[PDB]
């Protein structure tokens, strides 16, 4: 199909994320390394994938080690049902994940998406307490500003304004919300968290939060010491702690997992997005031996979940290679250099009239503006500078692939500054 | 690099399996090391043996594993573009697949929403239905109705419309949404059942967003078949009481029941439709939800202005590419003849099971064969017995059943059915 044919089919038949039908998307024809080939005015152009294709492409696109791992597995076994059978890609990836995740996370449940992995995490927590004779422990607690997925349980712990909990009035589970976690450490926030949690301890299965960085809820950072507090509160009140690392995982925040900034091990952990280096959909939910054994000795004798494509060989194979590629290099220095690039490149944005904040955490760079960013202005402006940038609400932000050179980062940040300049005029 | 023994050891310590435990598994899982065509290579007594994939790897491998045309589709896309975000971008594999899917599904399904799994597509379908009525100023229309015996996924909303016994709702007291359940749909057509379904719906109509059913074949809820005419009655009931109709074709789609989609048996179109499982020919997780123009427009003109859903990997180019090849490969051959031949093979080969003491039923529908027994089938007896005969079979509850790849030869079906018959014999004693 020609680009124009793609556009016509797309307008008539394709739903996009969080969009309408009939209300225009740009045709993508190739991706290699940190670059996308986009069709603009009928002409192909090379642009930097500053978004990492939504947090996903940590090693860039078409990485030879990830391409090879995919075709190698494809020669041997595309997929087998995980009911009654096991295989090497599942075992290799499970061993990897157990070894590099915070200590005590010994078991691995594979699924096909972040939202599903979160539903699995919530299921683990509910079955765990049912295994302990305490079925009253069934609500969830989080702080505001969060995002945990699009499925209906997941939605219930998303920020009530963010995921607009009306028009979902009498539809979502009614969960417990503490106020927005602030950027700077404040003992009084944690004390209030504890006091509110104390009021619901007997009905709470778990606290679920994104550690250090809150992503789709507004690219906010908080002090990792709150995570230390969350761990202590959850211990003392016997509530499980769940870390949603679907966005933060695999080095993105400057640590291998964001939990590491605090030295904290959650009881349950979700990963996804960068898991496969952005080739294929995959997610994982990990829990402690204790959680696993308590579920398994319960009335059900099992975790009552099992996606059809569970532990798909092809997805697991590329993920193994993506993880090994990350571990086998000096990823910490890579991420540190990237953060300094973002920091230096975004400095001048602080002086712009419409800019309220500039913040960087690992390979995450954020220009917070004073009004919603108009995509009809922002997207073509960044395309003009040879960069794929998609703003969100009042945020001009980037999360570049790790393979981006210093020059490419500076090109990304320039385009971000120029986009921010345009919002102000 | 891990050997079979190393794999078993890592797996027992660290891997969850579907609906399983950690550390309390009666039988260790079997190491699979290869899959080609209709055969899996599995490790038994430390030795690689080839056995028939009677299950199509849980309905997925319709064209079999490692099919040259699907392999090629995947490798070709890989050299060009692995993935891009579907926010603000579109691409050729998404367009091509959507166009195919719109053309080949029941008339009136004009828009396609891609996701990563069957359960997610069901939640999207529900979200479509609910947002639809909110767009009509009827936010009270928010509950779902179904008939018992069904399966729709394992995410929490999907769980709420699964059969209350099959889905173990007893373990979920006041966690799940309370939905409206009609009695088990009978095999044989009885208009009394439809009339009672309508009366039950009529009293809930003002609070129902949608009826959600598996058309013709209920899969994970007990492999039950029902007369297609019941779907014709649902369409009529939903039309007259203004309640949307959702067909869950995640198991039934793409030729499995002898028609392209199971709805085609009844000649009826749902308002919203889910597909998955066989979509990519079993290569990769991919699902879709389709809806009519009216559903799409009403959602879009509503207060929210958009469908509030968007999986990160939405419309993945690799998954979409292999799916296009899988759909085209099915459409490019006489698939209807193939499924008729398969069904005949399944019938002839399973017939002697009807006489078996422990067998209550033998039933075939397209490329699906089922032996229902009068008691649960012991996996520790059945699995070794089928392997011993060169067949991968996994019984469920009291059922011994198969959904073989469409590429199975008559001799392969003979071999599949013989193993099934035998498993059934051992259930006697
Ligand atoms: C209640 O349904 C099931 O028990 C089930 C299931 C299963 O039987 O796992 C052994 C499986 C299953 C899932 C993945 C692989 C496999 F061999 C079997 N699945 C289901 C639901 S269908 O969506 C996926
Ligand atoms: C409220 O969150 C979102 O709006 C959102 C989103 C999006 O902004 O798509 C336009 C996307 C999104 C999803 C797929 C591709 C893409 F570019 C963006 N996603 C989310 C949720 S994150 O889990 C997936
Ligand atoms: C992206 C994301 C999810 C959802 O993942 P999908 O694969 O899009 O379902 C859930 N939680 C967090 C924190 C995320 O960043
Ligand atoms: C398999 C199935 C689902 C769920 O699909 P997953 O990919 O396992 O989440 C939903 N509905 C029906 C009818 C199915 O057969
Ligand atoms: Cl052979």
């Amino acid at each position: 199909l020609t680009p124009e044919q793609i556009i016509a089919v797309d307008g008539a038949h394709l739903w996009h994320p969080y969009s309408s039908i009939g209300r225009s998307p740009v045709v993508a024809v190739a991706a290699h390394g940190a670059w996308l080939t986009l069709i603009r005015d009928g002409q192909p152009i090379e642009v930097l994938d500053a978004m990492s294709s939504w947090w996903t492409a940590i090693h860039g696109h078409g990485h030879p080690a990830l391409d090879q791992a995919l075709t190698t597995q494809l020669r041997v076994m595309n997929h087998v049902m995980f009911g009654g059978l096991t295989h090497e890609p599942a075992a290799r990836l499970a061993k990897l994940l157990v070894d590099i995740t915070p200590a005590g996370l010994d078991t691995v449940f594979f699924s096909d998406s972040g939202s599903v992995s979160v539903e699995v995490a919530a299921k683990m927590a509910l079955q765990y307490w049912r295994g302990r004779g305490l079925p009253g422990k069934r609500r969830l607690m989080t702080w505001r500003g969060g995002y945990h997925g699009d499925t209906f349980l997941a939605m219930s712990i998303c920020d009530p304004h963010g995921g607009m909990h009306s028009l979902w009035t009498d539809v979502l589970a009614a969960q417990v919300f503490a106020p927005q976690v602030p950027r700077d450490y404040d003992p009084a926030y944690s004390a209030a968290f504890e006091a509110q949690l104390a009021q619901h301890a007997g009905e709470l299965a778990a606290v679920v939060v994104e550690p250090v960085v809150q992503g789709a809820g507004g690219m906010r950072f908080h002090d990792p010491r709150y995570l230390h507090d969350l761990r202590d509160i959850c211990r003392r009140y016997e509530v499980l702690l769940i870390f949603d690392e679907i966005a933060t995982g695999f080095g993105r925040t400057g640590a291998l997992f964001a939990a590491d900034h605090a030295g904290v091990s959650p009881d349950i952990m979700c990963v996804g997005k960068a898991l496969t280096g952005g080739y294929l959909s995959l997610a994982a939910t990990l829990c402690t031996a204790d959680v696993a054994h308590t579920i398994s000795a319960g009335a059900a004798g099992a975790l009552m979940h099992g996606p059809t494509f569970m532990a798909n060989p092809l997805a697991c194979a590329v993920s193994v290679a993506s993880v090994e590629l990350l571990l086998g290099q000096d990823w910490r220095t890579r991420i540190t250099e990237l953060a300094a690039g973002l920091t230096a490149g975004l400095d001048t944005a602080r002086a712009l009239p419409a800019v309220t904040d500039v913040r960087v955490c690992g390979a995450i760079g954020v220009i917070e503006c004073d009004r919603p960013v108009d995509l009809a202005v922002a997207t073509p402006a960044a395309l003009d500078r040879g960069v794929w940038l998609r703003p969100f609400r009042n945020l001009v932000y980037a999360m570049p692939p790790y393979i981006c050179t210093p020059a490419e980062i500076t090109q990304i940040t320039s385009a971000m500054v120029e986009v921010a300049r345009l919002v102000g005029s």
